[PDB]
């Protein structure tokens, strides 16, 4: 069952590194 | 062990499903 | 294989509480 973790923790790093450039974006916008 | 992990990364899964949302919201607004 | 995931995954419910702090600050400026 590591295989389901690992690849749910993919998912989620490449959803924090998105979140994080959009936190950058909005930074700049306001 | 892979108990507690599946619970943590279930919090995991609601909270960026949580903090994407406020996103758009903050995205839509600017 | 299994402390990795673990260590993994506190770094990334970390990252979050950081993260909702940011976006409820950006949530103040628009
Ligand atoms: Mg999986
Ligand atoms: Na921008
Ligand atoms: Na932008
Ligand atoms: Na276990
Ligand atoms: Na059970
Ligand atoms: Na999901
Ligand atoms: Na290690």
């Amino acid at each position: 069952r590591m295989k389901q973790l690992e690849d749910k923790v993919e998912e989620l790093l490449s959803k924090a590194y998105h979140l994080e450039n959009e936190v950058a974006r909005l930074k700049k916008l306001v």
